[PDB]
């Protein structure tokens, strides 16, 4: 994941060449040009039995980990069939407040997003998975910067202890529902992982209505690092792809 000045996102292509493919991600959701679905089912976001494990900093962002040896934390419905489990979340954010998220909504950046990442059951294993078109599903949620957000502050106050990549603690019993905002309307598309491998196998879900969080909390994402302990500090900020063409793809809305 280079998203330096010498190995962005712009350069990824010539190790993964799909990065030029027909369905990655993020996108532009026209708002004007989506259209609504009456076909979508109610979405199912089942997290009550949720099992937090732990957050690393894989050098890229940081990941909260769940148990996802049981179908503990579960999305179904939607466009989805069948269920997908949760099996880890992390943000995207900017270094100013007027950039960070990866998808953008007629062409508005917001703060972060936030990727609730889940697979698909009836492929046995998140490996096997991502080599599927309906392998995965991300929940895609906006972070525009205001008022706290309360559910958040247990994930930004055990920032300094992941600073650096490699570093990883304990984070059980976090309940992901409190990262979710009061309506599930949604945007739904075919894509991509936005990182490498750009894995075309997800079907991304992106809520309308964004989640509010302080400055404090996100000048905290800010302080995070790319680099390992002991290597010049390279702040972990603007983490985001920008938008890829639309290509043949139809974004429909659940409302
Ligand atoms: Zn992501």
């Amino acid at each position: 994941c280079g998203y330096g000045k010498h190995n962005g996102p712009e350069h990824w292509h010539k190790d993964f060449p799909i990065a030029k493919g027909e369905r990655q991600s993020p996108v532009d959701i026209d708002t004007h040009t989506a259209k609504y679905d009456p076909s979508l089912k109610p979405l199912s976001v089942s997290y009550d039995q949720a099992t937090s494990l732990r957050i690393l900093n894989n050098g890229c962002a940081f990941n909260v980990e769940f148990d996802d040896s049981q179908d503990k934390a579960v999305l179904k419905g939607g466009p989805l069939d069948g269920t997908y489990r949760l099996i880890q979340f992390h943000f995207h954010w900017g270094s100013l407040d007027g950039q960070g998220s990866e998808h953008t909504v007629d062409k508005k950046k917001y703060a972060a997003e936030l990727h609730l990442v889940h697979w698909n059951t009836k492929y046995g294993d998140f490996g096997k998975a991502v080599q599927q078109p309906d392998g995965l599903a991300v929940l895609g949620i906006f972070l525009k910067v205001g008022s706290a957000k309360p559910g958040l502050q247990k994930v930004v106050d055990v920032l300094d202890s992941i600073k650096t990549k490699g570093k990883s603690a304990d984070f059980t019993n976090f309940d992901p529902r409190g990262l979710l905002p009061e309506s599930l309307d949604y945007w739904t598309y075919p894509g991509s992982l936005t990182t490498p491998p750009l894995l075309e196998c997800v079907t991304w879900i992106v809520l309308k209505e964004p989640i509010s969080v302080s400055s404090e909390q996100v000048l905290k994402f800010r302080k995070l690092n790319f680099n390992g302990e002991g290597e010049p500090e390279e702040l972990m900020v603007d983490n985001w792809r920008p938008a890829q063409p639309l290509k043949n793809r139809q974004i429909k809305a659940s409302f």
